[PDB]
């Protein structure tokens, strides 16, 4: 609240219902009400957005361009209000108008533009870059369809189109006026001055901008996402008859480029359509960059010629994964072919400008494009690429004289009866810095897959542990919590998570301990109920909520959790009159369509729940639930409500993880392996304050050396063995005896993740979990140790690191002056 | 002007530049300026729009639904201001802000949703229906692409996509909340209660509303145009795998329905796509209608059951041409199949509700659908249709006992080795009224093509001469003129064109005569200049501007005009030192892609200009110009600037014409045949006050009886004969001797329009034109007689007639009370 402001907001809300929506109070739906509030908050954002940009114009700082094919933003309304601090007023304002804001918020559809970790990261970054006063821009694609809505039918995932712009998107701003052409196909003509790319087919890239407000600093940066539009004539040009009408219809072909996001996480699919997406983002983006460089305070900058030598002094391009790797030869192409810079000079520039982040070591996720694909779609780019390789291999050669295998190993070109380009090698070669996202990940990169690279240029490899935004991930989703903490230490911690440590002072503090546990129960009650309203639940609120939410994958080992769960059901069924800690096990996440195994997995979960939830001997005791359509908005409701976070990837598979960090801040204890960021988390909180288990990296490696035999486990562990037979015999699929005989085969003959090898220790560590939960006060003190020690995981420390060690910029906590415009 | 209002407008303009466009005065383009003004005017329109609708709700009048596949609206900004009377203020407001409004207006793209006459008519209607206080709604399709932009290249028409929504459309309002399903394909199952339409494929119809403000009466009606959207699941449903991604892409198929307008004028093309368009408009529309009937003050209307007997008392559906003819069986379908009404009862209803307007007698324009097309796409509709026929032919049978040919002649089903449905017969059978658009047209309908029908039910046939809106067509495009007239008789004539007659008093009135001729010259100067700016002109302002603007067609006889023009060039070239009235002959209009002849024609015009404009012996004297991309906005600039309107269709081909009427009001003298509305125009103004010529209907018929032989003309007229040889010999196509040997063939062996048969009289009447022009004062007095006598041609008289003799409603001149909302 605060009366004038409240007077204002009520006024504007009324103005947009009428004017903007063209609706009357006798006809508006909560949906209209939603949109009316959105447009009121949005106004509060314009002057600042305009000012920020104006500011960068004449202030001309180095700019950071964050290129990503994914921006997994979720809802924007709550988050803009938090950031603008309008939350209470909006609340009052809507109270008096009589509306239930929280009810309005649920009407907002998520902006589901990514698949999971990589895209959520990009979204946290932007908020961190904005909160830190950097002149940064996120560039992506405006997909008409984000990641699909996941439906569960008869136990199976059914995918339906995420029609996110149906009702409109109040936060973006079409910028048809800044549409630029993108070229595809054609042929090259090396002639006189040099090479020309001709008889190409053109697609227009049209930008849409979305504001990204920093935490109460009067800063609003931009997220520019391109939309594909077909040119107006070929699409009726050429000698080009064949139907006037059909030619008009044929525009689809072309606009198809930004139609939908490829729904694969940590999986590479060599489809032309994806490659066009990657080229399109990059080509349009680079023009914008160049445009901005040349027109800026250089706007004048008369005579070198037009200088690029200063390029790296004013621009940084960050490659989120190899997705946008084409930015490398695209920058060379332009500099060279269009700007007429000598290779040497341009390469230098490129290097100093580009930086690449690796997100995984899984071989199947790596991008290796068939050259036949490139040759065709981007002939000039393959030429450039061959060129880089040459020059690149001439450098190794010199360094490791005679080392003939190394040459073959580091080549960007994989000759092999399907000659491919390794996108990762192109990226290291063309960038001044390469970082892993977790120190362990970073260490393994340099010890293995990129060993050769490191040896050639140690100086290029860095580490930048990932983070999460305390705004969305604490303040927005768990206000009870932020509150109880604020009471104690106040608020400077929302933009300085580190101060959470002063929290160690209340571990032994009883009013504290009761608050912490109390907010935790409330969250729980709010989740249980939501469960019911929105579906059919009847979940046990005074049960340990054990949640595993992330994309479904073999490496994630939702299966091991599945094993845990049947064991539990099995012990119970064996000695049912015995008291055990009640638990509500929740698992959710999406599987890419066609990742047969991921689909099999979900079904298996549903299968267990079908059995477990209908056993009268089980009672209150065990509940298994598959959480349908997990995405940003769902994560905001379930995370704050959980007690135990399952982060159990086979050590060395999960590069960092971030769901990781979200649970730590909302007070859940973590059960996990020493993989990714869990290593650092445990590190910061103390190993006694985490439920660690299983093999470490060296362990895995030592087993692989031996050769892994699941038969041995099966053979040596009765419990495990019985689960098998039950999976195998139709225990969980009556109708269809052999339904899961597939997971069995895999578990038994080809489990690349050695599920069985960490089973015994996992079940054992889980008992320890249960033991601690029976002692409330003790479970809460530990949790306190987790919350207290989470500040290192804010995306603000992360961004501060990138800024300083790669971008060469300085974050500011400084507030843009910026109210507005009156006269 | 008017100071407070001006203060307001300036304020709001400023508000939207900032807030709505998110632009600053250091960055806005005239385009932004345009959009900022549009959004300010639009606000002035909402309360009235909301109020109007609210008013109809509780006032519950009979509603009129005008169904059309075309709504050729043009620009909306000027027209909303005229209607809201904000024109001066906006002018001031923009003055002081320093902008040149007129310059801003040119930025608005036309809403090119129709092809010519039929669609422009629908647009005039809405304005008339609104000005007359009727509770009327226009229903159509929101095409993403209207009629194509016409480019002329090397003398030929090149068509490019009319990408009208590129930059957005400020006047519409998406209504995603009122999307309804439309069904296609399926099969029928006759069972128990009756027939069911199953296993159909569904497309969603999403409405977009546009306000239609009446002339200063505080009334704003709605234009609702549907957009095709694909359902969210099949488009990923069924067992329906085959690519998750490809399934997503496949949504195009479906949204393809509203992608573009078919660019044929007075031409029927039996393409499935068009039929889907026709079904889609109708199905979505009917639901809205039914919805409105049942929910309205019947909202209560408890027990008959739900009564339809009152249906015709609350609804009128007007079929613009047979395009929407499916409304007939669609209404039966619902009433019958869904509402479970006995056929008899429903038929009765249908009849009393539907009315159909015929727009042409040309056989090639008539819709005759292959039943194989229907059987498939709309199986239940073909069943219904067969049913109507039966019952229908059982009525003739009874009436004309034994008359076996009549039966065959009136059948809705044309058996004939491609069995087709005659859309026109279905329409007469199912409607209580059928009207022609010109009394002559109306008389010929009943004398010929529908002779049988008339004989069966004389009472169904009417006449409703077309009209034009004096708002767009006088006030908006020729303010000088409206002014000079206003000075004399004031303004009640904008909504009572009839008062234009009091104008007879100044014929012999010299200050009048000078005004009239003066505004005419100004208009001329403004056109000539526009010519130059926008292109390359150098047109003779003190020349008789002879214009023929309409769609290119054989029946229109742009060729005869072409003949006129070469003759002139020929006489000149023969006795060049002889004085003649200088003339600038302008011809423009679009040809449907693939109407080879129409394309040939344009080229021929360009061809003549290539020759004529570069003959030094011609000089100032003759100028031939092809006006590229003629459409609503162009008509508004050229009509007011013309001196002679060419309305020269072979008598009996042009049903009415309306370009007809536009020229009469902007003071042009008319050269024409006694065809369509020219008959009535000449009638009202006096035959001595028109340049009439050629054969009348009876004449044509008498020649056809003889058998038409162009050789006879060629043989008997030297002038004509020489033109031939020149066309034939390469006179106008050096490079390509035989280019036009095609038009020649046609002219000579197969001219269905008997161009040659009206050549002599045409050239003769033209001399008379020239004679009068040499006497300014006399040309102006005549013109005065034309303007004075034009009131009958306002769309207001037209709409008043429809209202009273078909809709059974009463127009009102009564002003909605309606300012707004304060507190
Ligand atoms: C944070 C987040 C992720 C990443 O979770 P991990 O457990 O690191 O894989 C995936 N999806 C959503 C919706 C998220 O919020
Ligand atoms: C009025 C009008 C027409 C109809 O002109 P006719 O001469 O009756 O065929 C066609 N096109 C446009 C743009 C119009 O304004």
């Amino acid at each position: 609240a605060g009366v004038e402001n409240v007077t204002e907001l009520k006024k504007n809300f009324n103005r947009h219902l009428h004017f903007t929506l063209v609706k009357d109070r006798n006809v508006a739906t909560p949906r209209d009400y939603y949109f009316a509030l959105a447009h009121t908050v949005r106004d509060h954002l314009v002057g600042r957005w305009i000012r920020t940009q104006q500011h960068y114009y004449e202030k001309d700082p180095k700019r950071i361009y964050y290129l990503s094919l994914e921006f997994y933003m979720g809802r924007t309304l709550q988050n803009t209000m938090v950031n603008l601090a309008l939350e209470n007023a909006c609340d009052e304002a809507t109270y008096q108008l009589g509306l239930d804001m929280e009810e309005l918020e649920e009407i907002e559809e998520d902006a589901g533009l990514g698949n999971g970790g990589l895209g959520r990261l990009a979204a946290c970054f932007l908020d961190s870059m904005a909160t830190l006063g950097l002149a940064a821009y996120g560039y992506g694609i405006r997909y008409e369809f984000g990641i699909f809505n996941q439906k569960i039918c008869g136990g199976w995932q059914m995918e339906e189109a995420d029609d996110w712009l149906r009702y409109g998107n109040p936060w973006e701003k079409a910028r048809p006026e800044f549409t630029l052409p993108v070229h595809f196909y054609g042929r090259v003509e090396h002639t006189s001055q040099g090479a020309k790319w001709v008889d190409t087919q053109v697609v227009l890239a049209m930008p849409y901008d979305t504001p990204v407000p920093g935490y109460r600093n009067n800063v609003v940066n931009t997220m520019r996402l391109w939309s594909a539009k077909a040119p107006n004539d070929f699409n009726l040009k050429d000698f080009n008859v064949g139907g006037y009408i059909q030619a008009v219809l044929d525009r689809n072909l072309a606009e198809n480029i930004s139609r939908v996001l490829y729904p694969n996480d940590n999986f590479f699919e060599g489809k032309e359509l994806r490659l066009k997406q990657e080229y399109f983002v990059v080509a349009a983006t680079l023009q914008d960059i160049i445009r901005r460089f040349k027109s800026s305070k250089f706007g004048c900058r008369d005579p070198v010629r037009t200088n690029f030598d200063a390029f790296p002094d004013k621009v940084a391009i960050q490659l989120n994964d190899t997705h946008p790797s084409l930015a490398i030869p695209e920058l060379m192409r332009v500099l060279v072919d269009l700007e007429r810079l000598d290779w040497d000079k341009a390469w230098e520039v490129t290097v100093k400008t580009c930086a690449y982040t690796n997100h995984t070591v899984i071989p199947e996720a790596l991008e290796r494009w068939p050259v036949h694909l490139l040759e065709t779609l981007l002939p000039r780019h393959l030429q450039i690429i061959y060129e880089i390789n040459q020059r690149f291999l001439n450098r190794v050669a010199a360094a490791f004289p005679g080392d003939v295998d190394r040459l073959r190993r580091m080549s960007l070109v994989e000759e092999g009866a399907v000659k491919r380009i390794n996108m990762a090698h192109l990226c290291i070669a063309g960038s001044h810095a390469v970082n892993g996202v977790a120190r362990i990940h970073s260490e393994i990169l340099k010890k293995t897959i990129f060993k050769d690279f490191y040896e050639l240029e140690p100086h290029k490899f860095q580490n930048k542990t990932n983070g999460i935004t305390p705004r969305r991930w604490l303040v927005l989703c768990n206000p009870g919590l932020a509150e109880i903490i604020a009471e104690r230490i106040g608020e400077e911690y929302i933009s300085d998570l580190d101060q959470l440590r002063k929290l160690l002072s209340y571990v032994d503090d009883e009013a504290f301990i009761r608050d912490v546990a109390k907010v935790k129960q409330e969250n729980k009650l709010k989740f249980a109920a939501y469960l019911e309203r929105e579906y059919k639940v009847h979940i046990n609120p005074n049960s340990l909520f054990d949640v595993q939410v992330k994309r479904i994958h073999e490496y994630k080992r939702q299966l091991l959790n599945c094993l845990h769960v049947i064991t539990l059901y099995n012990r119970i069924k064996k000695e049912p009159n015995k008291f055990v800690v009640p638990r509500t096990v929740m698992i959710g996440g999406k599987a890419a369509p066609g990742y047969h195994m991921a689909k099999m997995i979900i079904k298996l979960i549903t299968a267990i729940g079908d059995v477990v939830n209908h056993d009268p001997v089980v009672g209150d005791r065990l509940r298994v639930i598959f959480l349908e359509n997990y995405r940003v908005s769902l994560a905001e409701k379930v995370i704050p409500a959980a007690d135990l976070s399952e982060q159990i990837s086979t050590a060395g598979t999960e590069a960092s993880g971030t769901g990781n960090m979200k649970f730590m801040l909302n007070g859940a204890l973590t059960i996990g392996t020493m993989d990714g960021a869990n290593v650092e988390m445990a590190e910061e909180a103390g190993e006694e304050n985490f439920f660690i288990f299983g093999m470490r990296v060296e362990d895995v490696d030592r087993l692989d050396q031996r050769g892994y035999n699941a038969q041995e486990y099966y053979d040596r562990i009765p419990e495990l063995r019985q689960i098998i037979e039950q999976l195998s015999s139709g225990f969980f699929s009556p109708k269809q005896p052999d339904l899961f005989k597939d997971i069995v085969n895999m578990l038994m003959h080809h489990d690349r993740f050695k599920v069985f090898a960490d089973y015994e220790e996992y079940v054992k560590c889980q008992e320890r979990v249960s033991a601690l939960y029976k002692n409330p006060r003790e479970w809460t003190r530990m949790v306190i140790r987790n919350i207290a020690t989470s500040g290192k995981f804010s995306s603000d420390r992360t961004i501060a690191q990138y800024a300083r060690e790669i971008w060469g910029v300085e974050p500011s906590r400084q507030r843009l002056p910026a109210p507005d415009e009156k006269i």
